[PDB]
């Protein structure tokens, strides 16, 4: 009945009591483990649930208040096939999501999440200018705050508002003529449609892309980001003097756009929302991974170190100091960093806090070990369980 | 229908047709992955099936010595319920429980493992003989040789035939009066296990454990490894002259002992295996992990780095180090050992290989990626698929509980 989740560094052991209430069904079976991959009725029970799950929050369960609100919810779902929140629902539901989402290692921070109320915005004009008030707070000048920005919801009857880039702020990749690419490789086709929709390209490695904001019933419209706002830190090592001469960088602010937010059988399609960067997530993924700017063996090169073969491990002591130059970079720039070892840390710390809280925390092993020195931190020792819980986060298709 | 896996960094695209043929079910449901935890007429059907892949095997499916088999083994079940295999049924079944062993990043030598029949052993110290030639041949004086010896299986009118070590060679684990451990804190229990037993232990930290053997329904017997038997090497740095003085070191040989065999519905309680090292295993698990010999503090130290932040990655600089001292100690010392960036990498050509030959290989992910460089390893961005296919290796309770 209940999963026995055990610490082997420890021996700690707990009981997850709470994935036996996961509102969805995730891909694995009994025949086979899928973990690893990355990919009115029915509204009105995902609706009781969430106002359930609110008014059980304000320890208000089973009130007049709490019975009326399911009244009302049943009532706008009777006459117009769908319903609105209330302000601090929708501020109790975007916590709830985030602190939902299983391949988060930083979700400690769960309860100080700002939410900004932007279902008021009347067209692609006033969601860019939503954007940026929201890069604006969140930026904060280097202190940067957690913050998500919920745009009008989805409904019967128009088009969704959407954000067809997949971050708020992301580096153009151009197709060099000989197969390879120029900036980051992943952003190759988004960087494509800008310049489809009258974008001027550049022709640098860190070339910040403009946004393509799409309204209801609207082609998507260009958007560019005042360079003021986009906050960006210079790449250099403590010791390493020739490292600064790379002219490697990356912006401060890590800002998902293409998620889709649900909560109470409601989709927001566009909801941005953005903490801060965790070391490995730009000095080992976004600046080492093969399939990105693969920069691994021009530093190794440069440290001169025995590349000949595998057996010194030079990738791996060149990944290190990558590392090393990020969180030292961030630091020295009074930008927000925290390093793989402390993040998950906090994380363990997250694990104990919500299992007094709900019995249990969904969370994807996988996504939670950081990409290197994975045994060195304490959630690699740690078992988990993955499940999916309402409200939460989910991955929808590109509008194109 | 057929669960579709792709390789984000080449962009690749397969389906795994195997792992509908899948024969056990696992932790998993649709409600939650567990993936992540460590942890009569059903003896015909498995045995059956075993059959036809062997037969399969050897291009003879359908044939007359084919359907032979199939009754020969429904005859025998049916008059004593259990049956024998023929030798060569053992070796195919051997390889294939290899072959289909999920979190074995080295898979791509299955075909190539030697095997030892020790089904006709009786007795304790007929089973030590057998475990010392394994090995002897294994060790192979620094060039390494995967091998397995299998005892007598499990069946009724008695007891089972059990190896209560982990491994065939293990450091032991003494509980120091101030709650310290020297030696393997991951070896208390079996260490303390050999000295109830009559076993006067030593007092180093790398203390070659005596094997605790065991034959039907008798108690178990201690028994003592000729270290001229045990290959060790030890540990030293290619440019850190203080790392020799540490007096560290490590065997050779790793052989899992305490699994069980499973071949066509039989089980095979004792069925030592091995190969060779994999440098992170060593250099990782075993000295870094905090509940292991834990010198991940001592060697920043006394590299001089700074432990007073986290910022400063000493942790990481200190893991990659140890890490190459285990691979340059093993060349020098002329042992077999493999890089986890070569591992995972003849790793990705198993799954291919494995691809074509049945459609798809069950693999957990969790257990392929190396402890550390992760993400730098070709695996990490390999989507796998995990399910139990029979022959297969099994975990099993330990014979004192
Ligand atoms: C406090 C700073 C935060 C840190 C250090 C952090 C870190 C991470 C990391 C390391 C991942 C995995 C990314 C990858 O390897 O691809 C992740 C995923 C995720 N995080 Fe957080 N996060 C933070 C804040 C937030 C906030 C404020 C939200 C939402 C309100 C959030 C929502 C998510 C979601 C939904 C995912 C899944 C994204 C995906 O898989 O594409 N995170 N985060
Ligand atoms: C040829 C050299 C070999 C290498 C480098 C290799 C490497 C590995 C590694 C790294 C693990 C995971 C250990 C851990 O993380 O705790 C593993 C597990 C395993 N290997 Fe291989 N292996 C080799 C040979 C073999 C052979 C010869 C067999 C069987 C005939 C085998 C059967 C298995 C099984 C069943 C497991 C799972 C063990 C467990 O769950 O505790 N391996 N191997
Ligand atoms: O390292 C990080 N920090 C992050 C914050 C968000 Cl919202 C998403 C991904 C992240 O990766
Ligand atoms: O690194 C390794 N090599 C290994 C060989 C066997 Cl048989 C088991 C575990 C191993 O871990
Ligand atoms: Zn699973």
């Amino acid at each position: 009945k209940f999963p026995r989740v055990k610490n082997w560094e420890v021996g700690s052991i707990t009981y997850d009591t709470l994935s036996a209430q996961a509102q969805q069904d995730g891909p694995c079976t009994p025949r086979r483990c899928l973990g690893s991959l990355v990919f009115p009725e029915q509204l009105l029970s995902q609706a009781r649930d969430f106002i359930n799950q609110y008014y059980s929050s304000i320890k208000r369960s089973g009130s007049q208040a709490h019975e009326q609100r399911l009244q009302e919810v049943e009532a706008e779902v009777a006459a117009t096939g769908t319903y609105q929140l209330r302000e601090s629902e929708l501020v109790f539901g975007a916590k709830q999501a985030w602190r939902n989402a299983p391949r988060c290692v930083g979700r400690i921070q769960w309860g100080k999440l700002q939410v900004f109320d932007a279902r008021d915005c009347r067209s692609a004009q006033e969601m860019f200018t939503y954007i940026c008030n929201h890069i604006k707070y969140a930026t904060n000048r280097g202190n940067l705050r957690s913050a998500i920005t919920v745009f009008p919801q989805r409904c019967p009857g128009r088009g969704d508002f959407r954000i067809w880039n997949s971050q708020l702020v992301r580096y153009a990749g151009y197709r060099q003529q000989d197969g390879s690419v120029r900036g980051d490789p992943a952003n190759v086709e988004i960087t494509e449609l800008c310049i489809q929709h009258g974008w001027t390209p550049g022709n640098g490695r860190f070339d910040v892309l403009p946004l393509l904001l799409q309204a209801p019933d609207e082609p998507p419209e260009l958007f560019l980001l005042p360079p003021e706002l986009v906050l960006e830190v210079p790449l250099e090592h403590p010791t390493l003097e020739w490292f600064a001469a790379l002219g490697l960088r990356w912006y401060a602010l890590p800002a998902v756009s293409n998620m889709l937010l649900e909560i109470g059988g409601l989709e927001f399609p566009a909801a941005p929302f953005s903490g801060w960067y965790m070391s490995t997530e730009i000095g080992t993924r976004n600046l080492c991974d093969p399939h990105r700017y693969n920069i691994l063996e021009d530093v190794a090169v440069c440290m001169d170190l025995d590349t000949r073969t595998t057996s010194s491990l030079w990738k791996d002591k060149a990944a290190v100091e990558i590392n090393v130059a990020v969180l030292h970079s961030y630091q020295l720039a009074k930008v927000t960093i925290v390093d793989h070892h402390a993040a998950t840390a906090s994380f363990m710390k997250h694990l104990e806090n919500e299992q007094k809280a709900r019995g249990g925390c969904p969370a994807d092993w996988a996504w939670i070990v950081p990409p290197i020195s994975g045994s060195l931190t304490p959630v690699f020792h740690q078992e988990m369980v993955n499940y999916f819980l309402s409200p939460a986060f989910r991955y929808q298709p590109d509008p194109w």
